């Protein structure tokens, strides 16, 4: 099948992103202050830890934005906070003609928003619908929601900005893996889970325009609302490791794809790289052995279900079922095909686990 995956960073490009983030750290933390472990609580004038503020400044700087806020609830929390700062309950939100991310749909339902739908793959239709229906804001997913999605993030954002429609991007599984996240190419705010970036459980980030971020910070009254200094430092730690380790993974996925396409595993009928929704391999077998292969692969070290995904815990490759939306659209595929996210493994390991599992069914 045909896909249009996001463009991965090379190892050289990834190093440059790593270095640029560390440069921002240096410019916001005197060295002795970086070794302070992270402060706690509702410090006067900030209503958050001093170190958390600093980390937020670093995040804003690193992603070419005015401001940032760390929030509870990871990626879902970030999207909720961002949407709540862009529109009111009962207002109109523009979304792409494809399945809305499940917890995002929950947020939409809990806010009583009216959805306006258009195919983002058709910029002409996008522009017409925006002019006619006058949405109060737009949400754009960075990763691919369905195989046929081929739109360029920056171009969709540019269209929205020209029409004066505030835009939020859901950048999960794209951050530190592509050249520009939403707030770097036209969005009013980007959002992402830090848990999916080798960071701490429960922590999400909203990064973008100060007026939006300030509205978010104003709602974070309570002690529990805050991200503690140590958690904030862990976000930076994870983010510094993210680009290079993912560039290594992107290389593994490309080499694995080439080997499979070259016939390394005769029992494989087809293989493709796809954003599903993170960039992974989709491997289809000639015979309906997918479930058996998944069972055998787990015994040989493959992760059988995700955590983050792409969290600090997820080191061995993930061999997993197909996504819900894809299975709905293609009811027979689940018997024949699987997703593989190599995580920190190499292609020879994935190939070996694949071959040994097939031999053992
Ligand atoms: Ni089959």
């Amino acid at each position: 099948m045909k896909t249009f995956p996001l463009q991965s960073l090379t190892i050289i490009e990834a190093q440059q992103k790593q270095f640029a983030l560390v440069d921002s750290i240096c410019r916001h933390f005197p060295g002795s202050e970086f070794l302070t472990g992270g402060d706690l609580g509702l410090t006067p004038g900030l209503n958050q830890p001093r170190v958390t503020q600093r980390v937020e400044q670093v995040l804003a700087d690193a992603f070419h934005a005015q401001a940032a806020a760390l929030v509870q609830g990871a990626g879902t929390g970030a999207i909720r906070a961002g949407l709540a700062a862009l529109l009111k309950p009962g207002q109109r939100l523009l979304v792409h003609d494809a399945p809305v991310y499940p917890t995002t749909r929950v947020i939409i339902e809990q806010m009583g928003l009216t959805l306006i739908t258009v195919d983002f793959n058709d910029l002409s239709a996008l522009k017409q619908v925006v002019d006619e229906q006058q949405p109060d804001a737009a949400l754009v997913q960075h990763t691919r929601q369905q195989p046929q999605d081929s739109y360029v993030l920056a171009d969709v954002l540019a269209t929205l900005r020209a029409a004066g429609v505030p835009a939020l991007t859901d950048d999960n599984y794209a951050v530190m893996k592509v050249a520009r996240i939403g707030c770097e190419c036209g969005a009013n705010v980007s959002t992402f889970s830090c848990f999916k970036l080798f960071g701490p459980e429960g922590v999400g980030a909203v990064v973008g325009d100060a007026d939006v971020i300030n509205r978010i910070r104003a709602t974070l009254y309570s002690g529990g609302s805050q991200i503690q200094g140590a958690q904030a430092l862990e976000v930076l730690r994870g983010l510094v490791f993210a680009p290079v380790m993912h560039a290594v993974q992107a290389g593994v996925s490309e080499r694995l794809l080439a080997l499979l396409n070259g016939g390394a595993v005769p029992e494989v009928k087809s293989a493709v790289i796809a954003n599903a929704q993170s960039k992974v391999l989709i491997v289809e077998f000639h015979q309906p052995i997918a479930a058996r292969v998944l069972e055998e692969a787990q015994k040989r070290g493959a992760l059988p279900y995700p955590v983050g995904a792409e969290s600090k815990y997820e080191i061995p490759p993930l061999f997993y079922r197909l996504s819900g939306t894809f299975r709905q659209a293609n009811p027979q595929s689940e018997h024949c095909a699987i997703r593989i996210n190599p995580n920190r493994s190499g292609e020879e390991t994935v190939l070996r686990i694949l071959r040994e599992s097939i031999a053992s069914i």
